[PDB]
Protein backbone atom coordinates (compact mmCIF):
# COMPACT_ATOMS: atom_id res chain seq x y z
CA UNK A 1 0.00 0.00 0.00
CA UNK A 2 2.12 2.72 -1.29
CA UNK A 3 0.80 6.45 -2.25
CA UNK A 4 2.56 9.74 -3.63
CA UNK A 5 2.35 11.31 -0.59
CA UNK A 6 4.71 8.84 0.94
CA UNK A 7 7.19 10.94 -1.10
CA UNK A 8 6.22 14.43 0.50
CA UNK A 9 8.77 16.14 2.79
CA UNK A 10 12.02 18.08 2.66
CA UNK A 11 15.04 16.80 1.19
CA UNK A 12 17.96 17.60 0.63
CA UNK A 13 21.46 16.04 -2.02
CA UNK A 14 23.38 13.16 -0.30
CA UNK A 15 24.78 11.60 -3.36
CA UNK A 16 25.31 12.10 -7.07
CA UNK A 17 25.72 8.95 -9.39
CA UNK A 18 26.37 9.69 -12.87
CA UNK A 19 25.08 13.13 -13.27
CA UNK A 20 27.92 14.54 -15.57
CA UNK A 21 27.11 11.95 -17.97
CA UNK A 22 23.32 12.96 -18.11
CA UNK A 23 24.40 16.73 -18.04
CA UNK A 24 26.55 15.72 -21.39
CA UNK A 25 23.34 13.42 -22.89
CA UNK A 26 21.42 16.79 -22.77
CA UNK A 27 24.08 18.99 -24.30
CA UNK A 28 24.89 20.91 -21.05
CA UNK A 29 27.73 23.08 -21.76
CA UNK A 30 30.92 22.44 -20.02
CA UNK A 31 30.61 26.22 -17.77
CA UNK A 32 26.77 25.05 -16.64
CA UNK A 33 27.71 21.31 -15.95
CA UNK A 34 30.54 23.20 -13.72
CA UNK A 35 28.07 24.99 -12.01
CA UNK A 36 25.71 22.26 -11.57
CA UNK A 37 28.21 19.56 -10.45
CA UNK A 38 28.92 21.58 -6.89
CA UNK A 39 25.03 22.02 -6.15
CA UNK A 40 23.39 20.50 -3.67
CA UNK A 41 19.42 21.35 -3.96
CA UNK A 42 16.98 21.20 -1.34
CA UNK A 43 13.79 20.15 -2.55
CA UNK A 44 10.33 20.31 -0.95
CA UNK A 45 7.72 18.09 -2.09
CA UNK A 46 3.91 18.24 -1.53
CA UNK A 47 0.73 16.82 -3.06
CA UNK A 48 -2.75 17.73 -1.66
CA UNK A 49 -4.90 15.04 -3.32
CA UNK A 50 -3.65 15.15 -6.97
CA UNK A 51 -2.12 18.21 -6.96
CA UNK A 52 1.28 17.63 -6.76
CA UNK A 53 4.30 20.79 -6.05
CA UNK A 54 7.54 20.27 -6.27
CA UNK A 55 10.03 23.08 -5.71
CA UNK A 56 13.85 22.30 -5.83
CA UNK A 57 16.34 25.06 -4.83
CA UNK A 58 20.03 25.76 -4.48
CA UNK A 59 22.33 28.67 -4.24
CA UNK A 60 22.43 29.02 -8.21
CA UNK A 61 18.78 28.59 -9.36
CA UNK A 62 15.60 27.86 -7.95
CA UNK A 63 12.94 26.12 -9.63
CA UNK A 64 9.52 25.41 -9.28
CA UNK A 65 6.21 23.07 -10.69
CA UNK A 66 3.25 22.46 -9.71
CA UNK A 67 0.69 19.36 -12.05
CA UNK A 68 -1.95 17.42 -11.53
CA UNK A 69 -1.15 13.43 -11.73
CA UNK A 70 -2.25 12.22 -14.88
CA UNK A 71 -2.73 15.51 -16.62
CA UNK A 72 -0.04 16.56 -19.34
CA UNK A 73 1.74 20.01 -18.79
CA UNK A 74 4.48 22.76 -19.79
CA UNK A 75 7.95 22.67 -18.19
CA UNK A 76 10.70 24.68 -18.27
CA UNK A 77 13.76 22.79 -16.71
CA UNK A 78 16.71 23.89 -14.86
CA UNK A 79 19.11 23.55 -18.18
CA UNK A 80 16.19 25.60 -20.06
CA UNK A 81 14.38 22.79 -22.00
CA UNK A 82 10.86 23.78 -22.48
CA UNK A 83 9.13 20.16 -22.32
CA UNK A 84 6.17 18.65 -22.71
CA UNK A 85 5.49 16.62 -19.62
CA UNK A 86 2.97 14.74 -17.32
CA UNK A 87 3.29 13.22 -13.95
CA UNK A 88 2.10 9.66 -13.04
CA UNK A 89 2.44 7.65 -9.25
CA UNK A 90 2.59 4.07 -10.48
CA UNK A 91 4.24 1.27 -8.16
CA UNK A 92 5.24 2.65 -5.41
CA UNK A 93 7.22 5.52 -8.02
CA UNK A 94 6.47 8.67 -9.22
CA UNK A 95 7.39 8.90 -13.04
CA UNK A 96 7.44 12.03 -14.89
CA UNK A 97 7.61 12.15 -18.68
CA UNK A 98 9.44 14.69 -20.51
CA UNK A 99 9.13 15.48 -24.14
CA UNK A 100 10.67 18.13 -26.64
CA UNK A 101 12.05 18.39 -30.04
CA UNK A 102 11.55 14.54 -30.67
CA UNK A 103 13.68 13.91 -27.68
CA UNK A 104 12.72 11.76 -24.72
CA UNK A 105 13.24 11.40 -21.35
CA UNK A 106 12.11 10.02 -17.90
CA UNK A 107 12.39 10.53 -14.33
CA UNK A 108 11.38 8.45 -11.73
CA UNK A 109 11.27 9.48 -7.81
CA UNK A 110 11.08 6.39 -5.27
CA UNK A 111 11.82 5.80 -2.20
CA UNK A 112 14.54 3.62 -0.98
CA UNK A 113 15.73 2.64 2.56
CA UNK A 114 14.08 5.77 3.42
CA UNK A 115 16.11 8.15 1.21
CA UNK A 116 14.46 9.28 -1.90
CA UNK A 117 16.02 8.12 -5.36
CA UNK A 118 15.73 10.11 -8.36
CA UNK A 119 16.54 8.23 -11.28
CA UNK A 120 16.67 10.48 -14.70
CA UNK A 121 17.05 8.02 -17.48
CA UNK A 122 17.92 9.90 -21.63
CA UNK A 123 19.20 7.78 -24.74
CA UNK A 124 20.03 4.99 -22.27
CA UNK A 125 22.43 7.28 -19.68
CA UNK A 126 21.18 6.16 -16.18
CA UNK A 127 21.83 8.99 -13.29
CA UNK A 128 21.11 8.59 -10.01
CA UNK A 129 20.35 11.22 -7.42
CA UNK A 130 20.19 10.26 -3.82
CA UNK A 131 18.36 12.73 -1.14
CA UNK A 132 17.79 12.52 2.38
CA UNK A 133 14.87 13.38 4.47
CA UNK A 134 15.54 17.04 6.79
O1 LIG B 1 19.41 18.08 -9.26
C1 LIG B 1 18.55 17.20 -9.38
O2 LIG B 1 18.72 16.12 -8.56
C2 LIG B 1 17.38 17.13 -10.26
C3 LIG B 1 16.72 15.90 -10.39
C4 LIG B 1 15.60 15.77 -11.20
C5 LIG B 1 15.13 16.88 -11.90
C6 LIG B 1 15.76 18.11 -11.80
C7 LIG B 1 16.90 18.27 -10.97
N1 LIG B 1 17.56 19.50 -10.85
C8 LIG B 1 16.91 20.72 -10.57
O3 LIG B 1 15.67 20.84 -10.62
N2 LIG B 1 17.71 21.84 -10.24
C9 LIG B 1 17.26 23.15 -9.92
C10 LIG B 1 18.34 23.96 -9.63
C11 LIG B 1 19.54 23.17 -9.76
C12 LIG B 1 20.90 23.44 -9.60
C13 LIG B 1 21.82 22.43 -9.82
C14 LIG B 1 21.41 21.14 -10.19
C15 LIG B 1 20.07 20.82 -10.37
C16 LIG B 1 19.13 21.84 -10.15
CL1 LIG C 1 14.44 16.26 -7.30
Amino acid sequence: MATVQQLEGRWRLVDSKGFDEYMKELGVGIALRKMGAMAKPDCIITCDGKNLTIKTESTLKTTQFSCTLGEKFEETTADGRKTQTVCNFTDGALVQHQEWDGKESTITRKLKDGKLVVECVMNNVTCTRIYEKV
